């Protein structure tokens, strides 16, 4: 079964914790968290091919609409899920207050962003990580693709009408191995969080365990609030969602890798039965920019710091953190860590820099039990990508 | 209309080089120089396929010659047409004397095994020299992989032969593919084109004057003398019509100008010969290697340069042995790469070549004075780089 | 004919050897090495794609079986295979017995992995990473895994989905194919590549093969002999595929081995010389690439005779007793080294500092360096029979699947 994976959870989650309690953070990281790694390590090499190969295919679908279409639905989707998602965590750092202990002991060009989604070589940016350029190149092969296999020379719609299988003969390969990698998951999953507990869960106490409450309590409102909500309104079934998204949102969380997680959690699009000209387009973006999950967090968190420090957080001008925190979500990397990193954008933006090094020194604090609401965070980063996805799927 | 390119770079020429004069150079460089990166960004996308894709489609034609000769033809006719540019530059400089007045201040200054290059060119990993831009490699590989296909075609076993047609078609999928979008990504350029002139105007062509219009005049002139001189005649002379070539180059000659990339431009060059009925198995092959062999504009630039410094500085530039500057203007031509500055640096081999390094703080103080409007020199030096390798191309395709 | 590689091999061998002797270690390396290493350029240029390809292709036969019976079986082959290699050149070196005197001059010096953070790196995090970037191992392992689901894929129900598969799965063998025709090709240059190669070797570190350097040479190379006789030859005979046979067969992959001293640069024409004594790329196209990493039998062996080399001209007891941390180790550091011509110097130290005699006592450090003075002479033999004890246990594994 794949409860094989919440006995993993659960067990692990306790024989962590347990561990951590007991100073064995050591004998854990030197001896579990490998069989973890060896997980990720697995659902990356997958998500390069998966990425490109399917986004070529799904350039099956209508070149001007579905795409044009579809990316303006998403694009629109996915700025109003995240503009809600920290706003939802300003409401939960007003709710729960996080700053009253006085923080104890002390001690990119934007433009040059945009041309970078163009890339300058596609093997290049094959090669190396780097799932938005490839996006933008395997939809403009995938297009192109299509235009040849129209042309009145059939030498042209030979040769056209075999690429586009081979690399369909790839992209379904891929999802054949993302059942296979999932069979490690539930042991993957146990030694992941036996890690984090072991580890930063012996540490969310006082302070720290107040913030996390209005962390998740504000991550689990996006869900109720928001998701289960439009995803009633929109006629979707939440719980039919809830139970087919139950695998990438396991994966999200355990693994803290949006982007790790995206051949799962685009193996969960194509079996609830969405087209390749949706799926593998809105997902491998939105794992990079729509973490929702994040901008709860760092709304929450420019509050922690905030309150501890004891400014007024503008009552008036937080705005200015909703749309920073927009900003900053927007370019956060799916990767298992820069969320925090990034948490510092919106912190200059509120006027409060890790240089004055009392916010360094409850930044540092924050970043103690980042892992904990990474997990968190994380999972609804890929939720919202398939509850934007799912409904605007079902838009077209 | 392909004429909208000449809208924008007529427009933009005169946008940029108005603002340029008014202090904007910075209005521009953070507001309109995007536009036309954009515009190489795309281009660059599609060399590496394209390049690669066509030459294993390129190797349909006969091994042994074709190729063989048709390579053989191409290297020479390579050679001589750089080996005449420079003279060509030589007597642009002996023409117009630029170098009178002293190069005033002083002090602004400036900082391979052949063998272990010659090495270089056969790749030690084909998906390495692929993912990281080198062309040269890649042909080298693409011509092999494309010619053990064909020998795998005509293989007794039709299993073999069943795969071996199947690899071949996908890869010319790909090759069709970019030419496709060479297409859609030209659509861009009056607009591309309009942003990256309004740059290189706006910047230093606001200083092309004095001593630094003179240079450029007989760098300019030099071009031209090269086209109606050597390319319309050698074109002319082959039978082929110089007019209707050129009208089938227009494309690329503007993209090549504006871009100032011979690599960039490639893609464009390569839909060019596509479009001029040239088949895969020459151009696809003639056209990367020039790309960055076949630089003519440069060996005219950089013998136009070397006369220019030690103009500046008063040699004789011997009265007798300048010889040692087309001769190493050449080697120099054929190692500057395709990239958008490179003339400039490399000129520096042929100056230690006539007997004045960089280190003399004097001629390093002229060389960065010609560095100052390098990019107006480097459009005009580009794109006669890049009309060679159609010129050559062309007249070797008529002749297999 | 191939044997103008024999006459490559000979004239440049004996051409090398006296240039050497004459002072011109320099003419030879400017004016004759490139054409040797033009040649390597070339067989480089074929391993990526080769390995890959033939390996996904290769991923024809059977899933649980073959692959997990015959990497089970070539695993267990080459630990015993090299296991036993560095006994061998233990007993080598307890008869030739290589350091009387003392390690003459001190003051040449060189300096001094986690394994789990090894074996994690045998899954690739991004499969056109790994192909781009040399890397073998984590290549193989994908390979395998894409070879595997395309099977799987091609049974399916959907046969838009069958379609495209064996699509795909045509093209890849396309391009094997392509290459194995290129090393037939590549092979035309061989004498010319392997004339210049040896003609290096010879004029540089060929006339340094003197006294002491000479002996411990010689324990090496007919530890090298007996390993082929008394184990391939043997294995061979037993398992009832004829030896002799095997070596008409396995003679252009032994002398490229040879000659190039990459394991994997050889790997091409190792892998030609599979196919063409008709094993399934089921097989060789699995067990030629992993053991071109991991069966370092000629290794084992010029470490285990080197530590020996070293703890006599500083004349420890060598432990008459636990020297089987030797054979342990040298197994050990033999997995690990790799496939490019230099590593078994290199990474002797770790069987060094095993037996306790790090190159920080700079002593051994100075006869470590006098070793590193022949190595490349070292380093054909050695590496020759690398690759041999792949072809051997390929084949012997080949006839019992
Ligand atoms: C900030 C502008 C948002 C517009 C949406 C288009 C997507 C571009 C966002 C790029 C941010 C990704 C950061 C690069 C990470 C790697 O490196
Ligand atoms: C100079 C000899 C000419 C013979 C023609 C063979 C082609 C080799 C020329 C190589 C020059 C290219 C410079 C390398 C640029 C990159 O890096
Ligand atoms: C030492 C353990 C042996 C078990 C066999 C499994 C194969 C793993 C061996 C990895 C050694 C390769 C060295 C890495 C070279 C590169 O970098
Ligand atoms: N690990 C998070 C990123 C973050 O920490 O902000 C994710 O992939 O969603
Ligand atoms: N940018 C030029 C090189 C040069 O300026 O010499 C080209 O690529 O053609
Ligand atoms: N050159 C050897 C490695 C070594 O010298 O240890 C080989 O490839 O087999
Ligand atoms: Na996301
Ligand atoms: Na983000
Ligand atoms: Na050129
Ligand atoms: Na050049
Ligand atoms: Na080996
Ligand atoms: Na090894």
């Amino acid at each position: 079964v794949l409860q094989k994976i919440l006995i993993g959870l659960i067990l692990g989650a306790i024989v962590g914790l347990i561990l951590g309690h007991y100073g064995y953070a050591h004998a854990v990281h030197t001896y579990v968290k490998p069989f973890g790694d060896l997980f990720v390590r697995l659902l990356k090499m997958l998500v390069m091919p998966i990425v490109f190969a399917s986004l070529v295919v799904g350039a099956a679908s209508i070149s001007p609409a579905r795409l044009g279409r579809v990316g303006v639905k998403i694009v629109v989707y996915y700025l109003l899920t995240s503009a809600f998602a920290v706003t939802l965590g300003i409401i939960m750092a007003r709710l729960f207050n996080p700053g009253a202990g006085i923080h104890l002991a002390v001690g990119p060009p934007l433009v040059h962003i945009l041309l970078d989604i163009v890339p300058t070589n596609p093997f290049g940016a094959l090669a190396n990580g780097q799932v938005l350029p490839t996006i933008f190149f395997a939809i403009i092969l995938g297009i192109a693709i299509t235009y040849l296999m129209n042309s009145e020379n059939e030498k042209v719609r030979k040769s056209a009408e075999t690429l586009l299988d081979a690399i369909n003969g790839l992209a379904e390969a891929m999802y054949k191995i993302v059942n296979g990698v999932m069979q490690y998951a539930p042991i993957g999953v146990f030694a992941l969080i036996a890690y984090v507990m072991a580890e930063q869960g012996v540490h969310v106490v006082g302070e720290l365990a107040k913030v996390t409450a209005a962390v998740y309590v504000g991550l689990t409102l996006q869900i109720l609030l928001v998701y289960f909500v439009l995803l009633k309104i929109y006629g979707i079934d939440p719980i039919s969602f809830i139970k087919h998204a139950k695998d990438a949102m396991l994966t999200a969380f355990v693994t803290r890798s949006s982007s790790g997680t995206l051949p799962v959690t685009m193996r969960v699009a194509k079996e609830m039965g969405i087209s390749e000209g949706i799926y593998s387009f809105t997902l491998p973006l939105g794992a990079t920019i729509n973490m929702d999950g994040t901008a709860l967090y760092q709304g929450v968190c420019t509050f922690f710091i905030a309150n501890a420090l004891g400014s007024h957080l503008t009552v008036g001008q937080q705005l200015t953190i909703v749309l920073t925190a927009v900003l900053a979500s927007i370019g956060t990397a799916g990767v298992p860590g820069a969320g925090a990193i990034m948490l510092a954008m919106v912190l200059h933006s509120v006027g409060l820099p890790l240089t004055d090094p009392n916010v360094a020194a409850a930044y540092a604090m924050i970043l103690g039990i980042d892992a904990i609401l990474d997990m968190g965070r994380t999972m609804v980063n890929v939720t919202g990508d398939l509850t934007g996805t799912a409904i605007v799927a079902k838009t077209e």
